[PDB]
């Protein structure tokens, strides 16, 4: 359960993270190298390697980490806003073959993102 | 219905725009000052302002969304993959206050993301 990269050690608790929420289908925790002040990733316990990987019965799973993401960034003051990102492989930027959302605020964001 | 920013304009077909997807539930239509090779949006049907006013019960939706830009990436040979953003609020860099979820790609995306 929560398969075989890094986050699937962070979900198995294996490895602690800065965890600020936890229901039964994500976890939300800090990002280590942040880009903003408030950094943090949202990402299922299933494991779904990347988006272009997710089924339409995950599309409830994946709305369900927005709400979550919208909820930490709430609880920590992200009044003034924030962005969410997903990264898809070799052009988006992802490092880690387990879908997670990004969700960075505390300052403002430019454009192009990326 | 569709509310009453540009996107509900777009919605409505008063005014048109690159429509690359649509369905019961949401539009996909390329972006009008394109950040990447391959730049577009897919929006809601349903007026939802931004997405922290996103309820619980919206978040087969919003997975609707992200299943859609996937299809549509793929669909324009998006082979290398892309990036998925949604903008909240000024931090974030939204100009109009509908829900959209940007896909980029055709090129490296950068970090930080903005
Ligand atoms: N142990 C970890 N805890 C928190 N974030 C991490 C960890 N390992 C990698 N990351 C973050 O995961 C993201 C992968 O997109 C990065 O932004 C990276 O900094
Ligand atoms: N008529 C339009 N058709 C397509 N994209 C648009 C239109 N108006 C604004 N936008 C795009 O909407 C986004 C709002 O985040 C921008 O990236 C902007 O360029």
């Amino acid at each position: 359960p929560g398969g075989d990269t890094i986050f699937g050690k962070i979900i198995r608790k294996e490895i602690p993270a800065k965890i600020i929420f936890e229901d039964d289908q994500c976890l939300a925790f800090h990002d280590i190298s942040p880009q903003a002040p408030t950094h943090f990733l949202v990402i299922p316990k299933k494991h779904i390697s990347q988006i272009s990987a997710a089924e339409d019965a995950d599309e409830s799973l994946l709305g369900h980490l927005m709400i979550v993401g919208k909820k930490c960034a709430a609880d920590l003051g992200l009044k003034k806003g924030y962005r969410m990102v997903v990264n898809e492989g070799s052009d988006g930027g992802q490092s880690v073959y387990h879908v997670h959302l990004h969700v960075l605020g505390g300052r403002q964001m430019n454009w192009p993102p990326g």
